[PDB]
């Protein structure tokens, strides 16, 4: 299939955006030093890029901004504007690596002109993008990014901003994009209507070379794709790539990390790290499928740092709940105070109580 | 366009498994009484099928199949079997409305013949199902769809067991079978890598007729299409069609028993009934995108029960965050109890998803 030659599954860059679109979720109110532990801990991790909330935001998200790009990351700090002047002439002097043009849909052409530019002639990264591109009149946006295009631009961007798209919509209007443009595609997908993941990975098969993410999927409502379930999916397609490129195993430290800022559990059906993510029924229920359940294994609980399935057969209660999640999470132990405080206190209370402990 | 003339978006079936998948969860130990509370409720609800776990799995899945077929339920009871006459003889007699005869991937058609024409000849629905359909021969899947077809089944079935199967691969199959058969398609999807909704979404593009959902998702490992999931794009879709099929408004209690029962708590991140599902972030922080946040709204409040998006300017604590969380569920407050159980939580510190845990003993 020709088309194969196009897609970008397993050569793509992540552009994590928990402390850009993370900073809209409900219980979000990180300061300098958290977003600066969380911005360390991506780039351990192995992400190409970071992207913050404008520095016109506020006086707080440019001193962020200016000090997250004092850092000395290995990751590529990006941040985004307005089609505006004086928003570029704030954001070039921060010291970001690349500035990200946001329209919403003539007079756009010529004011984005100036803008794109201007950063150019800074020798920063820029790209143009626009908001709720899946409700915008498709042969306008088309158009534009086609002229965007020929004034010379590192990458266009497309964003699902109200989380209706559907998977094939999403790969229809990427492989007309990729026909368009000559340049990089960066994207954005909201999780309203469960399309996230779906929508990102349809994107990199149709040419997309950028998707953002979020630690946990957090942003505005529901938010976005989600990291890990993104890597979950991009390691099925090719393992050899994704294990090597990330660090895996630092995946549950580095949502835990930004659980613990944003007052949240992980969820039990979370990809990956989840308590049932890594469980089969065992018993009479078992029955509910022919083949042993250890035969549906796409997932290796190794390759992220875990050391098995756990197969239930009856239900786990006391200090038999705790020691059986801490040893599929590798932690050794301390062991006392757990079922101590398990016992005057649910499932995803395990995880909960053993969020402190590392591997 | 000719391709829409298939498409089942707006005219579809859940085949409801929470009572079949469902007891696949970690964590999932259901009693007949908590069964007949979940199948009455799903009834209620609105699905057109349950599905429950083989009657051949153990004398009390036998028992509680049997007492779910005595209810008078609307909605049909559905069951599953191997292909072998002897499951086929129990399933006939416990008074499900449906079989479905399941194979994984010559002597396949034969036995699946006898069993086949077998469960017809009882005047009971007859399915034929391939497990991990997508990592099966597709010649000889497709073959073996083809032969079930010409015997007379009601439905065949696809299932993404392992969940591996991508949105486009799916829609892909499924359009090829529904040009090889010429019956309904049930279809089931694991989340394994994030697809289970967006599979579900494609299938019924391509045409399936029957999509198997779960309460929350749950099931074996971190579980299927889930059941507001399902709902909640397929709401926006078409939102005249699913706001009067279902009982939308329903659909935090009905999952409020499951997690109980399972007990789990509900994700804040959950489509519809999560804490943050319904949350605007203001203020700052809003300035991440153009438009008023308002702008962006595909699901409406007041079509699933609840009152309002929560414009979020600065962390909600304390009474205040119950007040607003109460409020926008539409529960009339009872205060003085909640007053008396995060005293209790002081034990320890509390934190955003116990908002939603501390009222789920109160009804709208
Ligand atoms: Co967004
Ligand atoms: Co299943
Ligand atoms: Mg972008
Ligand atoms: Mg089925």
């Amino acid at each position: 299939n020709p088309s194969d030659f196009l897609s970008r599954v397993n050569n793509f860059s992540i552009i994590e955006s928990t402390l850009r679109e993370g900073e809209q979720f409900a219980n979000a109110f990180f300061d300098t030093e958290k977003k600066i532990q969380i911005a360390k801990a991506l780039d351990n991790f192995g992400v190409d890029y970071i992207e913050l909330t404008s520095p016109v935001a506020s006086e707080q998200s440019r001193q962020d901004c200016e000090a997250i790009c004092k850092l000395g990351l290995k990751c590529k700090i990006l941040t985004h504007i307005r089609c505006h002047m004086d928003d570029a002439r704030v954001a070039v002097e921060t010291g970001v690596d690349g500035v990200d043009v946001v329209i919403g849909t003539t007079y756009i052409i010529d004011s984005a002109t100036e803008v794109i530019n201007f950063v150019k002639s800074k020798g920063i990264e820029v790209r143009f993008s626009s908001e709720d591109s899946f409700r915008s009149d498709l042969v306008d946006l088309l158009s534009l990014y086609k002229a965007v295009d020929k004034i010379g631009v590192n990458r266009v961007g497309i964003a699902d901003t109200v989380g209706c798209a559907t998977p094939r919509q999403v790969y229809d209007l990427i492989r007309t994009l990729r026909g368009v443009v000559s340049c990089d595609i960066e994207c954005h997908f909201h999780n309203d209507t469960g399309m996230a993941i779906a929508n990102a990975y349809c994107a990199l098969e149709a040419g997309a070379t950028h998707i953002d993410t979020s630690i946990l999927g957090i942003g505005e409502r529901n938010g976005i794709t989600p990291l890990g379930a993104l890597l979950a999916r991009m390691y099925v397609t090719d393992r050899e790539y994704i294990t090597h490129k990330y660090k895996l195993n630092q995946l549950r430290e580095l949502e835990n990390l930004v659980a613990d800022a944003v007052e949240v559990q992980i969820p039990f059906n979370n990809y990956i790290t989840g308590m049932c993510a890594f469980t089969h029924k065992a018993g009479i229920h078992a029955k509910a499928i022919l083949a042993n359940p250890s035969t549906y294994e796409i997932l290796k609980p190794e390759d992220f740092g875990m050391s098995r399935y756990v197969h239930v057969g009856s239900r786990l209660t006391g200090w038999n709940a705790i020691k059986s999640r801490a040893e599929q999470l590798n932690l050794h132990l301390q062991a006392k105070e757990l079922t101590v405080r398990i016992k005057k206190l649910a499932m995803d209370d395990v995880d909960r109580v053993l969020r402190e402990y590392h591997a």
